[PDB]
């Protein structure tokens, strides 16, 4: 009866984006906000997502302070107006939103929905019985507050990800209906893979109706991979919902996995049929892996024992601030798989569509993480004074409290999502001390999810295994888990390992090292919790500094390589994030706002310990490397004093995953050096240099302006990777690099365009901080500017003039531009006092 | 103003497939046929395409004789009923015939629109005066007559290609209308490359209009290219058309070429404004290549040396007759890539879109031909009789003969493929001696054309060259070509190369062996046209087998090889095809009904002589490979006493591109034997046999049933491919194998699925011949059965009780299924007597 072109356009039509056309205004008047034909002159007419905070200057007395990057929150109306089509009248209708920060209201034609207070969770509201009869206009009012402080780090305020409305039949797959599980893949996976799903269907109708539900299989971008199988016709009453189940079988399905770029995904497509008519189809996204992890030899994927080579990751992408956009998640995630990361860890709140969804294309393992507080509360607006109250989401259980409920929605969420490995319930939660509070707690949250999904690991993160030696009335609550995250607890594994032998465990935050792109100090010494004035906030890129409780990346990685029963670790962090200034946190007066912590800068510039982590994880046979450090000009006194040894020589590195590595210094050779090679006492090789605490390989060179070059080799001796720096003269020109020669016309896409200061032969100036000045013609629009730098001061957005500028930051920046949904093409201008400009363009149009 | 994605939509909604719900009748009453409201229930509700003498039985009596496959043509009516939509009242209608055989008529609301004898070439009508107002139903009506003899190969009869209906705004570009050029690619190449576009715009209403044309280029399935391009907005009078012209630059373009199997492909954008209203929006697809042609040292693309590996092509599919599909069609031309094929030529009429679409996308060359007669005819229904004949086509300029029309419709057509490489206007055309009216005949064809497109070179093929010494009247007309093709005439090249040192010359059809798979016969000697009773009706699939005229795959190519002046050949034929069964060719009472000269045969299963010509023109690094041939089977003595040799012994043979092969006798080695390497006197390398007329290595082994195994070596001794041929038992089973485990739920996209019969351990048995009867259950259909044997005389359809049922030949056949529109699967089970049955199972949804 039904075509499968007809069937993937309602799969469609289900769905639509609802992010075009709000209206927003910041404290607005709540009658005003909620009432038809409101006064939106004084709004401001806008697409979301919207995070009005990182439009707002930086304030040395904001309430959030600088662990919170020193940005307001306050609170704000959004509002938009909306018909339903004729074709749609008789239509249930859901609106999501991914993330709402925070606290949230949404009133629909001047009736309250919902109050949700979780800024990051997901939620929806089934908002049919709101709406207007006969196609009038309907309005929907959002309310978000974000009254500081409610935050450890930047949260951004209002509606930073995407909306959604799905409309569909009376008779739907409800919200999250659908469960796929593949209970016997392992033993399955050389045939016939028996795939059970469940749907949840519910009939909205007051009439009972004959049910159908009718499946198919197919490959994500590939072909289908089963018929359709059906299952009984029975009866589903008015207002009742129903779970039908049913079982597909798949032939030699491709694994998902985290050891490829491209790991295969598949598609469940639902049909539901009401009285024999097909009125309902949806497609849900997963992938076929299975997964073990042991005490003693720690995690395996598919078969393949692997590590947690990971990253903690916040939300924030620099100059967007909050703002969810799929182009820049897909950018940061891709840059952390180029560093050879296999798992992020989504810290310390639920992740948005994009994040979950990129994850499972790239191929990186996720611990999705719920709670950063229990009970307790960290912050005094943050989200412990909600955690124990009664859920008044219409859709919430008798007896649930938020904490049930958000925990319940989000794992219901994701419960298909291949990524997904490990749901933690909790990051540091100061009152997890092994009370009788705190252990009904834990057995509470652990049982919400056991009722969802059994097959993903429970955990949580824990700093109190670094205190003494680790032992505590906190290893009560660790028993209640699937596997035991440490934070920063390296000095007790072993002792913590003595005693717990059955424990799963993993570094659930390590390093913390913090670094500023470009910028040295003493190479020769490790610094701990460096903050003094001659520092001049500032933090240094040989990977040296660390915080008082924490470890450089080598110390940090040494451990967990060496040591097979500590599955992995999430560095702590991945990027640099707005906000915890740390060794500078919270000492309001100073000019940091932004973090130290992250591996790459928050305009997306790798710093010297990105190589490092490469030059560990990346195999040669994959990728060949080599990356030299620090720069070549040491014309400054006072920079060179701070890095020269004793005989005025500059310590050069290099991080390589070759054999060797030659260093030459205006063509001449300063001696080949080679990789110490070695085996962990379970057989996994690794190289090393001088010694043990050396992961790279080391000249102490006198300075000659010029160029330094490193050839990488081989055993047999063949080059098969090299790195070059060289002696830059003075600022001459801005020079624009294009990632993207173009881009989707989708007003969505957007690329990452990088300036440099270059001298008059095009080298890169490593200490210019010149002005540039943007000038943007054609089918596009600026949407940020950063240069990473921590102590800046500088907007990310434009200036109150509507001009777009920014200094450079050791040479380098970036500006981000996104596309309109007009084809054509944009054309950036950078210009700087004095230096030649320059311009670059990138063309827009189909995907 | 206008979204990309409704520029898009706009392009997407001018062209519609017009395949579905038309009516059929074979000697239908004309009056009843174009006339409204027609009683249909004696016709056949069908889909297009539909040749409909592939359903007949094949008939001694025919007047096709057996040339043209014995299938009787006659005349019949199609007839299909519409209304335009609403929003379509006022636009443009144009009706597009991708072939009809032949003599047309087109009736639209009982009013002759137009009559067009040409059975290949594509032709359209603009039909926008004969539509009905207010949107009441049309009826269009299409007489096709195929008067026997009209061919002399099997052509169809009918709408064997799509048909389409544009519907366009009264201002838009015309059909054909862009022309893409890009003048200076071979300089700029390494830059910006001005392409130089122009778009014949058409206004069809009765007010002038202000016209802006606007151009974009993106990458087919990649991104945008440039941004928009557009020209002054000037006046385009009431029922007048112009020509704008534009130039875009691309930087660094990838060039499309032969070398890779999926080459660059680029698609202009077009989109019309009417008084600043975009009203028309097109695509057109294209590629950058530059080529280069000396009479020394032959041609060059993109500046490599390369050689026509080439085959001829009919447009028969088989067990489709001339249906065209594009999936077939994909799949001879990537089995045609696959043995190192670089080049078609479509022998000897214009191609359908799916062939140069395919040819693009693959990456072949190809010579497209207008004519297989001029004014002299070769049969007397063909379209000799047309030739001179003043064209009534309502769009025919004035003076404009049919072939006048013919050629410049079809080189408008396809003037912007990058595969098409050279037109002919003719091929073994008798008439054409040099005598006055020839010469004025062949340089009129040529202006045709230059008044179109000067980027091809214009040719013809000739046998003319190998009577004598090749010398005569007909070089007079060859000096009007750009490149002379010869047929058969390389015995004679040497001469005529030394009397013509200008021509660019290569062989536009070559060897003509003939071969049926699986069948061998005296291997030791060389047969010329053979065809005595002994010879069963069957060919050697040695390769030994030859028409008078005609030289074996070796002969002919090493020959090719040897001579940088003779730019390369296109083989007689690359597959075979329904018809011209040579050497039994119009022994109308003998079984024969299908050709022999095929490299592949008509199910689509290669003959060695695939292996062979694969050998040679697929590098070793590209895809090391090894064959051996005969069978191993040699009990029966009759089988035996035609291949033996004195001493009992078979002769084993293996094609390799390899340095070496050993042959294993149930894993006792006969002996590595060596290819002897040379270069041709320009030093392109090759390789060959025992002597140069032996491009395989041979073993003379004493027949001891069991397995027989190659073992292919590189230079250092490693094996790089190998090759096993077994002994075997009594038919016990049919095997199905399924080329594809999915295909598109759309109602085109097909699989072959081919049967085997095996013995009980699983060996194809070589001699049988058994009956198998196909079952199909589910969403998909039986179009075809094959088995490729000449002398068969079964039906390709369904039998009169709507029954499935083929023999297999020398153990095998094809079975050829086509999808619906709906998703799910569709089973094929095959039955035969006293043996075990079988079954497949093929998924149908998403592309
Ligand atoms: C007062 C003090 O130094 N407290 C530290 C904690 O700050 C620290 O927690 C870490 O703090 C950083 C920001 O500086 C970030 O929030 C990390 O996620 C968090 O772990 C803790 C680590 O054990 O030590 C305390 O003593
Ligand atoms: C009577 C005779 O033998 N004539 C032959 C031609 O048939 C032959 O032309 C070829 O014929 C084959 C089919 O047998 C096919 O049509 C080829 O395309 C065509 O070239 C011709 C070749 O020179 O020789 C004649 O003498």
């Amino acid at each position: 009866a039904v075509t499968n072109e007809e069937v993937n356009q309602m799969i469609e039509d289900r769905k639509v984006d609802f992010n075009q056309n709000w209206y927003f205004k910041l404290n607005a008047n709540s009658k005003e906000a909620i009432k038809p034909d409101a006064d939106v002159s004084t709004w401001k007419k806008l697409d979301l997502p919207y995070d009005w905070s990182i439009f707002n200057d930086f304030d040395h007395e904001s309430p959030a302070q600088n662990e919170g990057g020193q940005l307001n929150g306050g609170e704000a109306w959004y509002r938009k107006t909306f018909k339903l089509d004729e074709k749609d009248l008789k239509k249930n209708v859901r609106l999501t939103f991914d993330g709402v920060y925070m606290d949230s209201q949404v009133y629909v034609n001047g009736q309250l929905v919902g109050h949700y207070p979780n800024g990051y969770n997901q939620f929806s509201y089934d908002i049919t019985k709101y709406l207007q009869k006969d196609g009038r206009e309907n309005v929907i009012a959002v309310h978000a507050v974000n009254k500081q402080p409610s935050s450890r780090w930047y949260s951004g305020s209002g509606i930073y990800r995407d909306v959604t409305l799905q409309v569909t039949d009376k008779v739907h797959v409800e919200k999250n209906g659908t469960t796929i599980l593949t209970p016997k893949l392992e033993e399955q996976q050389h045939g016939k893979v028996e795939t059970h799903v469940t749907s949840k269907i519910v009939n909205t109708d007051d009439k009972d109706h004959e049910l159908v539900a009718e499946y198919q299989i197919v490959e994500r971008g590939g072909h289908a991979v089963t018929g359709l199988v059906r299952t009984a016709s029975r009866t589903l009453k008015a207002h009742e919902s129903t779970s039908l189940d049913a079982i597909l079988e798949v032939e030699r399905p491709k694994l998902w996995t985290v050891l490829n770029d491209k790991p295969a995904l598949y598609e469940l497509i639902t049909r539901v049929y009401r009285d024999g008519q097909l009125v309902d189809a949806k497609k849900d996204l997963f992938g076929y892996r299975y997964y073990h992890w042991t005490p003693n030899e720690g995690f395996s994927l598919n078969g393949e024992r692997i590590k947690f080579h990971g990253v903690s990751l916040h939300h924030d992408h620099g100059a967007l601030g909050a703002e969810e956009n799929y182009k820049a998640e897909y950018r940061r995630l891709k840059q952390m798989k180029e560093m050879g990361v296999n798992s992020i860890r989504t810290t310390h709140n639920p992740a948005s569509e994009q994040t979950l969804q990129i994850a499972a294309e790239l191929g990186l393992l996720v611990q999705e993480e719920a709670f950063d507080t229990w009970y307790g509360g960290k912050k005094p607006y943050d989200y412990g004074r909600f955690f124990e109250k009664d859920a008044t989401h219409p859709e919430a259980r008798k007896g649930e409290k938020w904490s049930d409920f958000d925990l319940r929605t989000m794992v219901e969420r994701g419960k298909n999502n291949p990524a997904i490995f490990m749901w933690s319930i909790g990051n540091e939660i100061g009152e997890a001390n092994g009370d009788a509070h705190s252990l009904a707690t834990v057995k509470r949250l652990v049982k919400v999810i056991k009722d969802v999904d059994k097959t993903r690991y429970v955990t949580m993160g824990a700093d109190k295994f670094r205190f003494g030696n680790g032992s505590g009335g906190h290893e009560k609550i660790a028993d209640e888990l699937d596997a035991v995250g440490f934070n920063y607890s390296e000095d007790n594994y072993k002792a913590l390992r003595a005693k717990h032998p059955k424990w799963l465990i993993y570094g659930s935050q390590t390093s913390s090292a913090t670094r500023t792109r470009g910028s040295y100090y003493r190479p020769e010494r490790e610094l701990k919790h460096s903050n003094g004035p001659e520092r001049n906030y500032e933090q240094s890129d040989y990977g040296n500094d660390r915080v008082g409780w924490g470890k450089t990346a080598t110390a940090s990685w040494t451990f967990d390589r060496d040591n097979a029963g500590y599955a992995g670790q999430f560095i702590w962090t991945g990027t640099d994030y707005i906000g915890e200034p740390t060794p500078w946190h919270n000492q309001n007066q100073t000019p940091v706002k932004s973090s130290y912590f992250g591996i790459v800068d928050t305009a997306g510039i790798p710093k010297h310990d990105f190589y490092l982590y490469q030059s560990q994880w990346v195999s040669v046979k994959k990728k060949p490397m080599v990356h030299l450090l620090p720069h070549w000009n040491w014309e400054n006194k006072e920079l060179a004093s701070k890095v020269a040894d004793s005989e005025g020589k500059i310590p050069v590195r290099a991080y390589s995953n070759a054999s060797s590595v030659e260093l030459f210094l205006n063509g001449k050779s300063l001696g080949l050096k080679t990789f110490n090679k070695k085996q962990t006492s379970d057989g996994r090789t690794y190289q090393e240099g001088a010694n043990a605490n050396e992961l790279y390989l080391e000249w102490k060179v006198a300075y000659q302006p010029g160029t330094l070059e490193a050839i990488a080799r081989d055993e047999s001796g063949k080059e098969i990777a090299r790195d070059k720096i060289t002696t830059a003269g003075k600022p001459a020109a801005v020079r624009l690099i294009k990632e993207d020669h173009a881009i989707a016309a989708d007003g969505k896409d957007l690329t990452y365009i990088y300036y440099e200061i270059v001298d008059s032969q095009g080298n890169v100036v490593p200490t210019a901080n010149n002005l540039v000045r943007f000038q943007l013609h054609g089918q596009g629009q600026l949407v940020g500017v950063d240069n990473g730098e921590q102590a800046s001061r500088e907007r990310y957005k434009a200036q109150a003039d509507g001009s777009w500028i920014r200094k450079a930051f050791n040479g380098k920046g970036v500006a981000i531009v996104k596309s309109t949904e007009q084809a054509g093409k944009f054309t950036l201008t950078a210009h700087s006092d004095l230096l030649k400009s320059n311009q670059v363009t990138v063309f827009t149009g189909k995907k």
